């Protein structure tokens, strides 16, 4: 069905379109800002929040494409198959995690307002053309 | 990590392994299901309840899948490995999406308390001998 | 030392003595069931109840017998007397474990006063010949 | 299920391994301490303490140890496996049937706190080295 997985918070993709692909950071570093602030929290028995009923989901499913990547690995013996389909998996169905992971450890770390007003002043600042583009991007902070 | 997604939820997959794999439903079944009871609040902009998020979740999750599989069906030309990938999802993949779509479905359903004392007592059920178990199998319902 | 691992809880080998050895479930699917029901319990450093402790000692004893039975399948050259030992080990020693986990896992489960009551009646039915019994033996079901 | 059988007491099989394994006494040594000193408390239908019913359980299980040596030496002719069978038995299973024999025992007899420095205590001295390490090993006492 059309579900839109930020909806349920307040934001859409169209929203977070605003966004380039490449803005997004690794999943590798997502993980372990996770990992970081938030590890006991994702490994306890409560619902603390959507944000991590979420969250754990995501991971699960990016942990069983791992092991549909290395089960990839070690049985076909097509290496040409082998790593289109792993490039797909990292580049694209990564790209779409790391989305889903900004968001939610920005609107857990930060917050809904402050994500969302950040999320409206980078578009205006990469509508912007370069020509009168300010160098001193919106770069969310606690400081 | 070391994340369980039913232990949030009140169960574990030790828990959900008591029983068989035979016995959940296909997965195409439960979408139907999911999609007749709650696409309403699925498809809502709502924290209506963690299930609801766990199985947005999971849905998006199944249909990246589903991508997948059509993008490794249209490129990878190796029949072997591309039939060897897409069985691997529909069965590995399917067994758990399947578990977690029933789980989820059937606590919004009928509840957890219900649903916890079903899966203990249809294993019990399933590793009693006949002659001393009753006959007929459990079932849920709402009627 | 003339023990009876069932007086201290209120039972005798001969009131256990008439439940044939087909009315008990394998040693595997006791030892799932308990692990799916109690295993936070039994994995507990807590004096949870007796039938916790006697419940780990026996599963303690049934691991120690079988790595008695791999060692032995593993260091004896002679197939007649391995298959032999293992057939002791599997058949007796299993039968006894089932009856010990059957009664513990039952009591924690319905009730010593239900599982005593229980045992009295299957005792009138099984005494009784098949002329005169009734075909459907009694049930203890949670169901 | 990884269960300790020292847990839910206070200890663990990693505090229990300060003791070498040629400390623990002759399981007829053992046997013949809990007759003496618990012969009445084992064979009475009490829950007379969490000891008591490990050692019970114990006690049966070693029972059914040396029955299944005694029906090894009378079945079984290769004397080679029977030797083999008998002498892992005794060394192995008896090792670890002393462990917990003594645990019990000494528990009951002199006290949890008693046992627990006992051990830590053995643990000092079976690492100091020689020139350093006085002859008079630690020893329980109630005196
Ligand atoms: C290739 O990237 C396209 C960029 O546009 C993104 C549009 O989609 C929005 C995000 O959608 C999803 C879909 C699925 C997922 C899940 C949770 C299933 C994770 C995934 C992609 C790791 C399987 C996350 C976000
Ligand atoms: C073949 O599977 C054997 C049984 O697996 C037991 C569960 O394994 C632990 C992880 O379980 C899940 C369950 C569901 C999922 C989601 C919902 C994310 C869907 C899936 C399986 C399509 C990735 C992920 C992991
Ligand atoms: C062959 O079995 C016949 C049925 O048993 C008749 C006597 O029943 C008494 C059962 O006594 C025991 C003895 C030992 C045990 C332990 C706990 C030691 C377990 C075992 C048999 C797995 C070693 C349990 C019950
Ligand atoms: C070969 O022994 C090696 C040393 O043991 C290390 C600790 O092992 C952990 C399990 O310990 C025990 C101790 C006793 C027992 C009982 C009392 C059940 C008796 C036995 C060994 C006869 C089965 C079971 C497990």
């Amino acid at each position: 069905m059309d579900i839109d997985p930020y909806k349920e918070f307040g934001a859409t993709v169209e929203l977070l379109s605003f966004l380039p692909s490449d803005f997004f950071p690794s999943v590798r570093d997502l993980l372990d800002t996770a990992s970081a602030l938030y590890r006991e929290a994702l490994e306890s028995p409560e619902h603390c929040s959507p944000h991590h009923t979420a969250l754990r989901q995501a991971i699960l499913c990016w942990g069983e494409l791992m092991t549909l990547a290395t089960w990839v690995g070690v049985n076909l013996e097509d290496p040409a198959s082998r790593d289109l389909v792993v490039s797909y998996v990292n580049t694209n169905m990564g790209l779409k995690f790391r989305q889903l992971l900004w968001f939610h450890i920005s609107c857990l770390t930060f917050g809904r307002e402050t994500v969302i007003e950040y999320l409206v002043s980078f578009g205006v600042w990469i509508r912007t053309p370069p020509a009168y583009r300010p160098p001193n991007a919106p770069i969310l902070s606690t400081l």
